[PDB]
């Protein structure tokens, strides 16, 4: 395997595997004009979230930084998959409700089916959802009969 990634990908698993303990699922790296990228997938057991892939970019950033083995120097990349568990039945939806997250109602709210925001409260029938104004909640009730889609999500 002589590809570029797995340098990379090996490298800065090393200290992302090892400190935060999330683990480098590759890191590709990309040529935007002429700049080289080093753009990464990692990932976690139970999923990432934004602050764990924040903390996997201090790992591969910081810690890539730390412990450089390229005598060249390029642009570090992190990419993670934020909580994505689908919302359908309750185990699901509610192993996605620590989180913010998705959902989508066929009957336009706004036009839209899709809100996300932090769960709060869980029902059989209703689903509610936190808005957070500055330290606040709101948690919003959405009836499941309504339900077009409902997911765990991605800030990305």
């Amino acid at each position: 395997m002589a590809s570029k990634i797995t340098e990379q990908v090996e490298v800065i698993v090393k200290p992302i595997m090892e400190d935060l303990n999330f683990e480098l699922v590759d890191v590709e790296y990309v040529k935007e004009g002429r700049d080289h990228f080093l753009r990464i997938s990692i990932d976690k057991e139970g999923g990432v979230d934004l602050n764990d892939c924040t903390l996997a970019s201090e790992k591969i950033s910081e810690a890539m930084d730390a412990n450089d083995p390229i005598p060249e120097m390029y642009y570090l990349d992190v990419a993670s998959p934020g909580a994505e568990r689908p919302i359908k039945k309750e185990q699901d939806f509610q192993n996605a409700i620590t989180k913010p997250v998705f959902v989508s109602l066929y009957v336009p709210i706004e036009g839209e089916k899709e809100w996300l925001g932090i769960l709060q409260e869980v029902n059989n029938e209703t689903i509610v959802v936190q808005v957070k104004i500055k330290a606040r909640t709101k948690d919003i009730e959405i009836p499941r009969d309504k339900i077009a889609k409902a997911r765990h999500a991605v800030m990305i």
